[PDB]
């Protein structure tokens, strides 16, 4: 077997997050929104599906900004309450296919935590999963190779990793790795992406939000 551990010492270190309260979630939202805003022109230029109308980044940015502004004006330590504020802002500001889907992903995420004051890594993962289920149900004819695919693959990664990972920083790092793998695979699912030579614009915007989430978990700003 192993050495039977009985030391009274508690491990040292401070660069881990085991609980996410409403203010940390707000910081995630704010940095995710800022990172998306900084990448909006690129995300627009990648847009080819359904139509190459140059707007995915703008659409997602405006949607996320509506959520961010509600959050900044109504902060709370209670993550469930903060999520209600964020969800409302997204849902009253959603634009484009991408912004509608984004608002539905986060509607499901936030509903899953509505009665919590803080969440751990397992509940974070479960909430990404809940968001994916809400978004697929909201789209009448889901297509693979899109923001839905990337969100789905990210949530599957989250559930697998959280089962043995208490640290939300490590969890979010892994989610981003796997979301990026999914995003790079989108042209293998959706023909126009491969023909033009781009990844999915909605999925890229979602990865920008997730990368801001990670920055906030580390106590950093975009
Ligand atoms: N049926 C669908 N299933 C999954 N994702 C979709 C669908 N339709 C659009 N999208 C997502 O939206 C992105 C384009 O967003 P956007 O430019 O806002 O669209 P639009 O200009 O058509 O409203 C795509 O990259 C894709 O991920
Ligand atoms: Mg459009
Ligand atoms: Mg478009
Ligand atoms: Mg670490
Ligand atoms: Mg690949």
């Amino acid at each position: 077997h192993h050495h039977h551990h009985s030391s009274g010492l508690v491990p040292r270190g401070s660069h881990m997050i085991s609980k996410i309260n409403g203010k940390l979630f707000a910081d995630m939202i704010i940095q995710g929104a800022q990172n998306l805003s900084n990448n909006a022109d690129l995300v627009d230029s990648l847009n080819v599906y359904p139509v190459p109308d140059g707007d995915t980044g703008t659409n997602m940015n405006l949607t996320m900004t509506s959520g961010r502004e509600e959050v900044e004006n109504n902060l709370s330590k209670n993550i469930g309450e903060l999520g209600k504020t964020f969800s409302k802002g997204l849902l009253m500001g959603a634009r484009g296919n991408s912004g509608v889907i984004l608002s539905q992903l986060f509607r499901g995420f936030c509903k899953n935590i509505e009665s919590e004051s803080e969440i751990n890594s397992k509940l974070l993962a479960e909430s990404f999963q809940a968001g994916v289920e809400t978004a697929y149900k909201a789209v009448m004819k889901p297509v693979e190779g899109t923001i839905l695919t990337v969100a789905k693959d990210a949530a599957q990664a989250a559930i697998e990793k959280a089962n043995n990972t208490e640290d939300c920083i490590e969890l979010m790092e892994y989610i981003i790795v796997k979301a990026n793998e999914s995003l790079e695979n989108t042209p293998n699912l959706l023909a126009v992406l491969k023909e033009v030579g781009v990844v999915d614009s909605g999925g890229k915007g979602l990865l920008c939000v997730y990368e801001g989430f990670l920055k906030a978990l580390k106590g950093e700003k975009v």
